[PDB]
Parts: C-alpha cells; structure tokens; sequence
C-alpha cells in the first residue's frame, strides 16, 4: 500500500466518509478538491468512442455533481443518489417517476408545505389520489394501503410537528405490501437516522438545509437502495432538466464534510434550548425529541443515533398575539425568516409566514406554533435572545 | 434628470437593452453589476412586514435570477419571464402548467430530441395526447386543432433540420382558435426573431445555448405575454423546484450582454461556410436560411431580422460511414460534441430508425453551431474532413 | 489528423486564437471549458515524484490560473506570461524584481495614477529613482538614459490623456542601451498594438480592462519575452503572494474569448462619438486616436491595428463648472464611476474624482477634462446621452 | 429592541461572533447571507456625492471584503482588518509599509519558510537587516533589539517546529522600546490565542489555513490594533494591487463559521494522535502542546486557550531515509501534499542544509496537520505507515 491508496480490507469510518467519500485527489493533478466542471459539453474523441469518457452534457450528468451524489450514496447507504436543483424537485421527481394516473399514494398528513402543496395542488390532477394520513401508527399505514397504492411517503421528523414515523415498521409493512418506501429524513441528516438502514427503498433529501447547512445553495437529492430505481430516478432527471449544477454541487461537496461535528453541536445546543423553553412559565409547550416529555420518546430512542437534532418547536401563552409579540421581538443572533439546519439560528411562525383554523389545527400548526432550526451560535446567547422575547410576548 | 437616471419618455435601443436591460447600479452600494445573492433565505423584519423587501426564499425567487429575469422579458418583448435550472425544465413547466389528462397538444415533427421525448414517453402517461404534425404549413395546424387541444408548440428554427415556422400565421390561428401558442426560438435568439412580437402567447429559451453561448452555464428560460400566463408559471416554478440558480444567472447576465455582437460574427462566419459547403463535391445538400437554395427562403427573409443565424446543417455524399468518417476526422478547432450557440465552434450528426427520415434527419445529417474562430479555420478544417469522407 | 488534433503546420488565426488559446478540452473528460481547480493543495504521489503532476500549492501555480497564462502569453506574443490579483500588483511585481536602491527608472509622465503613486510614494522610500518625462519624443527617452537607468516604462495609450509612445523606436533605444523596456499596453489591447512584437522585454497588462471588459474581475499579467524574465517574475509573484485566483482565471478565460468583437464594437463606437463631440458647439476639444486632428496622428496609424480603441477624453467650453454640470447629467445608458474597457459605457472626470491645479495642467489632465470608456450599447443612445447632458452643461 | 437588532449593550459571545460577526441580513433585500459584490465598479450619483456609498472600485475596497474584515477584526479583538490575496501577500503588505532601507528587523529563526525566504531573498535587498532570532527566550528579543529596530515578527506556534513565544513578555518589551511588534497566530487561530488580546501591535493570519480549514481558498490578514496602523496598511494594500477576491471572501466568510467547532474537533484527534505516536517504538520524538513532553507545556498552558490545536510533528527512528518511506506508505485518508488547518488530514516531511538543525528540522521531522476524520482511521493509517519505516 502506498500513499493515495486505502487500507485493503478496511471500511472509513463515518467521519472520514463525510470528510473524504466519493471523492479522491485529481487523477491529473492530485488537486485535493474536485475541480468545478463549470461547463455545459464534453468533447468526444470519436463516433465509435461515444461517452467513453463517460459525460457528454451537464443536463444529463456533471462530473462535479457526480462526486458529490457518489459521497451522498455513501453516506446515506443507497446504491445510487442523484442530485437535484432543490429538495422540491428531487420531490417532484418521485412523484413524477413512479405515479400514473389511477394510482394511490400515502403521505404522512403532516409533511412538509411544500410537498403537500404539489401533491394536492398539481399531480393530483393528473388522478393521482394522495391520501393524507396519521404515520405515527404504523396499523394505520398498514390498513391504508388499498391496491392502487403504488408509494408510501414517510417523513421524519416532520416539518414542522417534528412528528415521527416508525421507518422500520413501515417499511416492513411496504416490502410484505409491495409498494414503494419513499421517506423524507432532511430534519432527521444520515448522521441521525438513515431510512435505508432501516428499510426504506427511496430516501429523498433537501440538501439545502444541513447538507448545506450554510443558507448557501438549494439543493435535492434522491438515494436509491437498488439499481433500477436508481436508473428510473436518472432518467427521468434527464427528461425533466432539474439536475443540480456544478457550483452548488461543489459547494454542498464542502459543507458535508462538517455536518457530524455541525449537527453535534446544533443538536446539544437544541437540547439545552428545550430544557429552558421546557422551565420558561411564558411557554405552553415545548416539542423536541429530545426531552423526556416528547410524546414519541420511545419511537425517538429507537430511531435517532447520536443526536435528536437542531429543529424544535413551542407554543407561548397567549396565542397568536402573544406568538406575534415574541416574534417582532427577538434579537439578533436569532433571524427572522425561513429555512433551518443551518449554522445560522432561525425561528419562524408558520401559521403566520394563509390557510384556516381547523385545518392547521388538525395538522398540530396551533396558532402559537413556533418552529426553531438551532444553529451553532453560543447557547447562552441565544437562551438570552429567547428569554427576552418570551418577557417581551 | 440626473446621472443614473434613463430619460423618461424614451425606449433604449436594442444592444443597449443587452447590455443594461432589467439591471440598475446596486442601490446600496452603486455596484455596477447586481451581487449574487448566494443565500437560501432572506430574513424578514416582522410577521407583519413579511415578503415587504419582496424575497423570502431563493426556490421561490431570487434578487440574480430576478434581475436576468427582468433582462430576458425586455429583450423577449414579453410582460414577465421566469428562469429555469435547464432548457428543458422551462419545456416541462410549460407542458405541467397547461395540460390535463384529456388534453392535446400539437408539437412539431421536428423538435429538438429532448422535447419530443419528455412528451411521448413521460407526460402521455398521464393521458395527455401529443401529435406531432409539420408545421411547414400553417394549415396543417390550423385542421390539426381539436376541441382538447390547449397547446400549440412551434420551435424555430428545428433542430436540427433547420426548419422554420411561420409564427405569425400559427399565432393567427391559435388566437382564433383559443389555444396557447408556445414557441422554441432557441436557434433563432431574440436578435433574429422574437415570437411574442409575431403573436406567440409564450417563449421558451435554452438559455444554455446563445444566451450564455460560452459552454458554461445551464438555463432555461419562460417568457410571457401575460400577467395570467406569467404568474401560472412562476407559481408552478416554486412547485416545481426548478427554479435557475442565482450564480447561473449572473453568469448568463454577464454573457447576455454581448449576444449580439456574438450572433453577428456567428452569422457571418456560417454564410460563409454555407457558401464554401455549397460548392464542395462532396456535399449533398447544405441547408443554411442565408443562401438562395434554403426552401424556405421567403419565410427567411419575411420572419429573420439582422442575422440568418450560426446554425447550419449538410449531408455528405456516401451516407452514414461517409458522416462518420468525416465527424472523425474534423480537426479543431472544431469541437466534436453536443450543445450549440457558442463561440467555440461545434459539429455533430446526431444518427451516430425509420422514423429519422421522417423527422428529416438522413444518414449523412450532420448539424454545425457556427462559433466565433477566424472563419479560414473553420472552412480548412472542414475541408481536410470532408477529404476524409 | 483525427478530431481533437490540429491540423499539423498550421498556426491558427488570431481569433481563433482567442477563442481556444491555451485551452484543450479536459483530457479526463472532455470538458470543453477548463474545470475550476477553487483548491490551496495538490496530493503528491511519492517523495521522488514531488511535483510530477507540476502542482502543488495555488500560491505558486495553479491549473486554471495557467490554462490563462499561456493563453495570454500566446495572443500578446510572449515567452510566457504570469497572472496577478490585480494590474497595480503586476506591476508592482515588475518594479520589485527590476529595481534595486540606486537604480534609475525612467516613466512615462502621463501613466496610469496608480503606477505613478506607487512608483513616488513607495518604491521611493528605497532610493530607486523614477524620473517621469515626456514618451511621445523617442529622443527624449533615449537621452534621458543614465548609466544607472535599469527600466523604461512606457504606457500607450496613456490613461487617461491618451497620449502614445513609440514603443518600436523606444525598443529600438532600450536594445542600444541595454535597458529594460516595459510597456503598459492596458489601453491597447493585443488586438490593436503587441508592444513584444514591436520590441518590448515585458508587457504589463490589467486585465481588469479589457481583458475581462465585464466589470466583473479584477487581475494583472506580465507577459515576458525571454525565459530568464518570465522565471524571475514567477519566482517574485510566489514570494509576494499576488497570483491570480482559479475562479477569476476562469472568468478571464471566459471573457478574452469576445475580445475582438468587443473591441471592434467599442471602437466604431468610439469613432462615432469622437466624430459626434468634434461636431458639438459645446466641446473644446475631441482626443481620440481615430479622428483626423489626433495630434499623433501618424504614430496611431503605424502602431495601431485594427481599431484606436474605446477610449477617448474631450474638454467641455465653461471649465470645471460646466464640465460638472454635465457630469451630473449625463443619464444612462453612461456610468459615473470608475474603470474602462467594459461593455458598459463610463464616464469619469479624473480631476475631481485630489493634488493640485498645476500638476494636473502639465500632466495634461485639464480642469473641464472628461475621460469616456465606450462600451458595446447601441451608439444612438450614447449620443443621445452625451448630447443631452451636454445641453445640459 | 425588535426583530434583527443586537441587544444594546450587548457583547456576543466568542462562538456567536465566529458564526455572525461583521455581517447582517442585507438590507435590501434581507438575505441573510452577504451576497458576492463580483464586481470591479461603483457608480457614483454625482461628482459632489463621490463615495457617499462607500465604495468606487474593488482593487481599492468591496463590501464582500469588507463584510469579512469587520468579522476577523471583531473575531482578532482589533480595530480593522485588511485581507489579502494571500497570507505571504499580508506578510509582505506589512514589510512593504514598515521598514526602510537602514532598518531592521527580528524575525523568529523559526518561522514559515515562506516568511524567512522573503526577508532574506528580497526585502534585504533594499538595504533592509533582517535578524533571525530564538525567540522561546524573550530576553533575546530584548537584548537583539537595535535602534533601527522597527519590526518584531513572532510566530506562534511556529511552522513547522510549533516553538511557542511568549507574546505577552515580548509585547511588554516592544511596548518600552516603541517598536512595533507583529505576530504570525496562523497555527493558533484566534480560538486558541489572540495576540492583539496579548499587547501584539498586528497579527498576521494565513486565512488559507485554518480560517478555511477545507483546502478551498487562498487568502491573507492583517488584523491592527490601531486607526493608524490599519490606515497605513490600507493605503499600502490599494498600492500594492494584493487584496482578496470577493468570491474568496464569501468562501471564507462561510468557512470561518465552523472554525470552533472545527478546531475543537482537529485539537481532540491531535491530542489523540499525540498520544498514540508518544508510545510508537519507531517514533524518536512527539511535539505537541497537549502533552507532558511538551518542552513549553508552561507557556502553552498559559497563552492557549480552549484548545492545543491541530498541528503536531514528530521524528521517526532512522533519518531521512525512514521519513521517506514512512511518507511513501501513509494510506488514505492521509493526503501527502502541503496546506495545514484542513478538514483533511496532511502530513508531509519537509526536509524532502546544516541550517535546518539550526532551524530545527531533523532528518526525520515529521509535520502532521490533523482534519476531521475519525481519530482510528488516522491512528490506523499513521500506524502501517509506520510499519514501513
Ligand atoms: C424544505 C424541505 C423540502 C423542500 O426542499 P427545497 O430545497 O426547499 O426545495 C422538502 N422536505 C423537507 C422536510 C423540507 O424541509
Ligand atoms: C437543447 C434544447 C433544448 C433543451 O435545453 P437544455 O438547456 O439543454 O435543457 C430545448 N429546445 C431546443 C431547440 C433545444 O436545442
Ligand atoms: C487600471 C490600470 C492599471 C491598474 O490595474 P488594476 O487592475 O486596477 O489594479 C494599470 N495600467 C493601466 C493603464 C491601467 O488603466
Ligand atoms: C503558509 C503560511 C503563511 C503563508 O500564507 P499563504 O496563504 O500560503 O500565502 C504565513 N505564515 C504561516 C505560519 C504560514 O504557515
């Protein structure tokens, strides 16, 4: 074995995969990063020797791209990945692959906006029947599959309850159903919790938030746990043109190599939020899997390794008034806005940030439902931004 | 009026919309280029004030991909325009805005690969029925149309046939007819041909190719008539999560500014390779608009202004092997590859299937994007080529 | 010769030159542009194989910042050429290596401020010499030349008088006299005047100009004629940490591929507007390389090729005052601001965006003294606004 | 105080100031990240109002820089910083502006390659004295101070013999004898020890190392502790041409956000990794802060804080010889390359010159820059690599 070569025999540990997989020293210079292909075409050297270098055009694959989906499909334990302009088209592009008309699909009732929004708002009029339901109970799911269900999507965390699902029992009861796992873990990052470990078919990722991490770059990507989902995945990438770009594929190759050591301290920090926001006599209730109250304890403990992760949710007392006082009022390190995993503190209303009462009821979004992504700032500052707020609510 | 302002009352000329069109000095700092705003989120400064600076979130909007979006919408002539990741994500947008399962669209025989291909192998399983007709003759659309037809989806020039559409008629047509005409102008670039101008309710761009037509970047572009047309597809754009990023469109902002200057040496490069084509023994056929033997020559000089365009095609005696041989041996500083519009000269025939020769494409087709090299080159390359062939 | 190969014995044209200079597609891949090597570090294979792939820290060299160099050093007709942060750090960078205290340096008195101020304020300090005199007189160069004179430098045309220098007469001198010649060619662009062509030991250029001619980078390039100068000038770029960035080559790269047709636009753009103020009852006087009363006019056509450039300067009747008026009303398409040579058309009066009546008056920078880049817009608009700002004066 | 404001009265604490420090949402459009200013220009509103937005030309200064100066200023507890192309061109800025042909300087024995090799190769030849000193002892500082003395440059920990100076005790003495004193802190980071906090007149900052800390970006800083040496190194920057790209600054503005965390973690596997490499029968020798064989454990327990850094070195049993194969046979994911500070973990040997054991250098000397990964595959790595020596 000489230098540039690995251990025979050995596999890296987990932080070494983050740090160096799917990636290695320029083959023509040994430059340490990979290069941006910052490019649309790729010469051929001849007719008969078409692609034989591999890439022919940016929209179809990227070198630089596919750096980073081989790293991801390390990292996430799936046989392919393929990246994407946003976590809404990777999304989207589920959907678009393994729906047709006629065809029924599970979601967990509390999954991202977003994903709801172009479930019921678009492909459903193409006689898709999306089925909201309850995932926290694995029977539930089990008993909703009718014939025509084709995909169960999961989600876990959920955006923004932090509900769970039981990704394992899930997928049990899909593999004995046949029918497609599909599960969402972008709260939960493979650092917590892989699906595909535990059985899903087809994780989708929203890169943006602790893959990037930063508030950098939007970001997709689907990891696909056998080689002909994976080429579906390809191919209809192609076709729609929403594969992600060279620079944010770089930038994303970079932020990944800090996500354990990120999500460590975003996630101790979360902890220590909770606890305070879980003594704080302004505050009605505090969600983070975290604490010994969360209602899910054991579904957490079975399901999250390492950390219980940055996001966390409260009500204040009051209710939307009091929310909103709290809202205008907290400082600076926190921001006011949308997005979360990253080392930026972010806190949102999203009742607030144009639906009805009784709908984000049901869906747990009360009224003082405050959503928090915990960055890696101090604690003491920001436990001190909250607290101010909260005697200002 | 004070330095910074444009005169009001007056329409800056056309290269000037290139250069300046969409974008101001940076109001903060006067930064004569707009920043990229290489950031996921955008903070807000209270719930009540929510969306007051006019940014939430870069999959949703962007201040970059908003100011080339302004950029492309004046040079387009179009009330709005939307940025996209690809060509063929502004293609696919369009097709999941406007049909349903039970509705038609005729598309022309010879679109570019990837557009007949996302609607006969993707969206005709939703039970959308797309026919592909040849829009040579406007009466052709005109008895194609049906009462579930929604879009009429015109591309001028083909790729890579080169053939030409008759925008205005088409647009007569559909408006008569209450369908949506969408137009590929991508081989035409705004400089030649702009489809809103002749009636097209919508515009689709590769901005992969012209508008950057430095092989850097991948970009599609939607451009709308309407505010109707325009919000239905920004608001499945955020759907969609295709959205353009923003250090992409700074790019594209940058080489957009030079387009014309850069079709103009294209076109006048690839006369001239038509006409020395035009004369080569070992040449079928050369179609390029510019030269008398182009068929559609009227509609040419009717539909194309300043420039006939840098693309071109031709057909080598001898057939497949003939073009292959030949694709082999072409010397740089052509570049054997995919793409089009760039500086950097391009040849390709895309055989190397009974329906080709339907769509027009034989077996000694080879399609040439015209780049901005000294034209001499160009022609001794070909040449020692074609003395391979 | 197959595809990929250049045709043997041929030596390509110069816009071809431009377009591809330096640059094959990426051997690994084909990629048509060259990848982004945004890397500090290059893996080395073994002890004894240190620097076989040729890199190894970015400071020193770096792939793109080379694909660059060489072809900048293949359109200015140069040994080899080294690429800086910015024009004032080659420079710089060319004083440091040729000068030693005690040295005599003979400048060209109307060149660039920044040259100027570092040449008097700093390179001073170490008792190295500048005398600046008059270029336009070869005879006054060549007996301004002591036995301690190491460097003439000449700049041409000069910003922002636009006075010229022979620079073959010059270099004709310098050769005679065993003298460095340096020459400042910004102005110029290779695709009007190759100051190595007509003689020159080593060009310096800002890129920032034309070169880019965007507004987008800042960077420098001194393109030397002989293998000795372009090693001592790499060897001082390492020690003095001013190389040029892997993302701002790319640009470079990027944006020479149009400078022909940039420079051509502008200058006929310039010739019109030159011929436009000739005409104007409000404009003293017209200075442009192009119109028939330029009072060098026999220099500009035997050392410029193609074009005189986008540059030009005018007075406007009424001084300071008037020249201010019309200043602060001249409206877009034009840009108050600093820089030349892009796309967008600027205008910029040097004598009131510091020193002092008299140095200005010898330096030729007059009080009503209007310096004008013109871009690439549409000539009727330019006109158009430099008319009405000027009714406006 | 609402939304988006900082408390009055406030003072962030350290992590908050690595992750948010000289930077707020943009104020146009609330983005919460500076957006890239990659532009050369700014447009003026009128002669009179020249520079009223702060900004004319980026060689001069650009609000990207200037975003990430206001964050290592704050970060190095200094009045401003000025960043550069480089860590050599910050170095070079500083010996540019402050010293004259006839002055001296002392300059660690120790220091950077880099920094030695400009000294003695060029500035000396403006007639300028570099004096190359131990600096472990600060009463040889004392005693080498000339009075054409105007610069005192410490590194510490020096590269790559990671000798520690003390910067209080020699502060004191620059302080009585009004010479200015300047401190290379690369291989602490400000994390670990902030020499502005210990009376240093200016720190010196290879932001490529570890404020990168991912083998991305060159850059360099100047952090002064006063309006007169930061006005005096501004001045000189604009002249010189050496300041950072826009582009750059973003790159190191997003990667200075994690260097606590970063550090924490290369410090716990350096510590590790001493530990380990202390017991090796085939290692001579272990240099690292953290351990007791430490030579300045009482120095380095005195003036690091937090952390012993990522940095260590060591000497294997046989010389040249077996250095050299030790480096051949160091598996991933070791890189053999230069660069420290990395998320990756280097390793190199610089000796492959009897002033190098004056420079402390042995045949054996091993420089060891620890990154992220798992300590095991580290330790696994060192130890096979070590088999082979
Ligand atoms: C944000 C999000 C998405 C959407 O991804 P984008 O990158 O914003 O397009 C999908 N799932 C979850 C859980 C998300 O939080
Ligand atoms: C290439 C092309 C497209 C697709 O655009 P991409 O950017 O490659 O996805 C659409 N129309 C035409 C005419 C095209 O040539
Ligand atoms: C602007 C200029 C320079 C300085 O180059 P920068 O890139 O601004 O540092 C040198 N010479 C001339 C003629 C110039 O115009
Ligand atoms: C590397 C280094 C430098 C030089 O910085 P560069 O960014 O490589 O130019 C200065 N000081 C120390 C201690 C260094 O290690």
């Amino acid at each position: 074995v000489k230098a540039g070569d690995w251990l025979p025999g050995f596999t890296p540990r987990e932080e070494t995969v983050y740090v160096h997989g799917g990636v290695e020293p320029d083959p023509l210079t040994g430059a340490i990063l990979p290069p941006i292909y910052q490019n649309t075409t790729f010469v051929q050297e001849s007719v008969e020797n078409y692609l034989s270098k591999g890439f022919s055009y940016s929209r179809t694959s990227n070198p630089t791209v596919l750096s980073l989906e081989k790293k991801i499909a390390e990292i996430e334990g799936g046989f392919g990945a393929c990246c994407f302009a946003t976590g809404m088209a990777a999304t989207v592009t589920i959907f678009s692959a393994f729906l047709a008309p006629g065809d029924h699909c599970l979601v967990t009732n509390c999954s991202y906006g977003g994903t709801n929004r172009c479930a019921r708002l678009h492909f459903s009029k193409y006689n898709i029947d999306f089925e909201f339901i309850d995932f926290r109970d694995p029977t539930n799911v089990e008993k909703a599959i009718r014939p025509q269900t084709k995909v169960v999507f999961s989600e876990s965390p959920c955006n923004p309850t932090l509900y769970l699902a039981d990704i394992e029992a899930i997928s049990q009861i899909c593999k004995e159903k046949k029918v497609l796992h599909v599960c969402d873990s972008t709260f939960a990052t493979p650092y917590m919790m892989r699906p595909l470990d535990l059985g899903a078919d087809i994780v989708v990722q929203s890169t943006t938030k602790y893959y990037d991490g930063h508030n950098c770059t939007l970001g997709g990507a689907v990891i696909s746990s056998t080689k002909e989902i994976h080429d579906k995945v390809f191919f209809l990438r192609n076709v729609m043109g929403n594969i992600m770009s060279a620079q944010t594929a770089f930038y994303t190759l970079l932020t990944l190599k800090t996500l354990p050591i990120r999500v460590e301290k975003q996630s101790a920090n979360a902890q220590k939020i909770a606890e305070f926001l879980s003594k704080h006599h302004k505050v009605e209730h505090v969600i983070y899997p975290g604490i010994p109250s969360f209602p899910q304890k054991e579904l957490a403990l079975k399901q999250h390794k390492n950390v219980h992760g940055g996001m966390l949710a409260f009500e204040v007392k009051g209710g939307t008034e009091a929310g909103i006082r709290m809202m205008n009022h907290v400082p600076r390190p926190w921001s006011l806005c949308e997005n979360l995993g990253a080392c930026e503190s972010i806190i949102t209303c999203p009742a607030v940030f144009n639906m009805l009462r009784e709908d984000r009821l049901k869906v747990g979004i009360t009224d003082g439902f405050i959503r928090v992504s915990v960055g890696i700032e101090d604690v003491n500052d920001l436990i001190d931004g909250l607290d101010y707020a909260l005697s200002k609510a």
